[PDB]
DNA sequence: GTAGATCATGGAATATATCTACGCGTAGAT
């Protein structure tokens, strides 16, 4: 949340942030910049048994 | 003859980006 109120243009912390967020988010490195959001938006409903469709 | 014992005698608010001072590791010269 702090990320996305702060400047979108500064740059995130690779260790500290993401590398643990598409952890927690049962997400790789490679999913989370390489596919597109319509397969990201799927997978992470997958992971998280959600009902919802992008 | 007298004192003691005995007997009679009795109705109904938190995290984070930013600014700043300091030691300092390394760069530069020879």
């Amino acid at each position: 949340r702090i990320a996305s109120t702060t400047n979108q243009s500064q740059p995130y912390h690779l260790v500290k942030l993401i590398i643990p967020v598409c952890e927690k988010a049962k997400i790789s490195v490679f999913q989370l910049f390489g596919s597109d959001f319509k397969e990201l938006g799927k997978i992470l409903f997958g992971n998280f048994s959600l009902e919802l469709k992008l």
